[PDB]
């Protein structure tokens, strides 16, 4: 799952319990910017900043959509992070924690850790951050 | 506590009966129990999981579920009981946060779902999510 | 521990790791609210606006102290709870969670509930909130 | 339950095991940790209070774990918190197969051993890690 290689499938639950997948109507045919984080993980004022950022600017840009992925094991602990840090884009958690399947097959090392996945489900940048997930974003948005 | 032995209880239930797990509905199977109360049960997900669970293996012989209360006002108990449709067995001894129950299960904090085996070994703790209906499904 | 009984002992730390007792420097000789809680039992918006509006209230009075004793098992649950909430005044916890002695010692049956001690360590009201609670502090200092 | 064997080297490379010399035999605590996610310093300071009280106690051993992957912000963890104990990495992260055994699920986690390997209490923070060591040693 290095950049170029098809992102593994997944499909997790979000904060109704409803389950998401690439392929769901909010992400199918967009750049889909994974962010993997967890609660037990936070502070993380810099990344949330960036991420927060990138959300309020393309808000309204069609081909762009953004999802949290928690290593959470406990759904009170995940709520409370969403609800405090106003992590107001898509999360998924499926109280797995380090031993998350999604993470594994992602090959996420550490947290938090960004994936860009192309509109075609290709991985086009792995812990991407900073000014290098600004400037991607820009170039490619 | 995971491979020790689940501790005897005896706890009423709405009609206000005594329960053990060597009771007929609930012996030589799989038995999940989940430990809530009315007055800390800030996360609707937990009961709509244990929901779809019920409905799920409602047909299989080797598994029951049990909720036991930490509540200590029966109206407020039966009332949160009706409101989110907990139908499967329901007990509660009106201890609250002293409960013995809760301290020999080592239940720390609410909710807590514990599995038990047949024989009565504790399987799993504090599982949630993919860790709890996927644990269910290798089982059953 | 009903109404005019003493107080019993307790020695559990803060966020900074220090024991806090009753007879701290902080506490004695003052009418000590303590606030048992818990991050697992959250959200209370009622119960923390109105510790808030006290602590508030009061802050310049030297009669009066507050103290949180959270029931977390886990100290950034416990952490994250405090700031999320700004729960500003003293807080400890000794990471025992629901059957913490402390709890059990102050007969605590659910979560959130308030305990009103006097300068001498009697109690002066068990499970007192609300406007209940706004008026006997207003009657004390 | 018993505790799944692991090799992990520490600081200068050594691998070690629960049967290393310094360990059998003991009550043996695991803390496992990473610089990336160690938010709460009462962590480590507790932690610190416990080597130090029972550093003559022939009967007792801690072990750091930690998940790093990058061995400069391993050890400059180490030194920051001075990490005194044994420490142990082999950086592969959250894909650590030993955290995965010891079903370590988040970070910090302690998990106390008996001498023979027994998990005698796992994820005990503040008086539940201090009052069982207290009543064991």
């Amino acid at each position: 799952v290095t950049v170029g290689k098809s992102a593994p499938y997944f499909s997790l639950p979000n904060e109704k319990g409803e389950k998401l997948s690439r392929s769901a109507e909010r992400f199918r045919n967009r750049y889909l910017l994974l962010n993997f984080w967890a609660s037990w993980c936070d502070p993380q004022p810099e990344a949330n900043a960036e991420l927060k950022r990138l959300n309020k600017e393309y808000k309204k840009n069609k081909n762009f959509a953004m999802l949290g992925i928690s290593l959470d094991i406990d759904r009170e602990a995940w709520e409370t992070a969403i609800k405090k840090d106003t992590l107001s884009w898509d999360q998924v958690c499926d109280f797995t924690g380090l031993s998350s399947e999604t993470a594994k097959q992602y090959a996420i090392l550490t947290l938090p850790t960004n994936i860009l996945l192309s509109p075609t489900g290709k991985i086009l940048a792995r812990d991407i951050q900073g000014e290098a997930l600004t400037g991607k974003l820009k170039e490619l948005l």
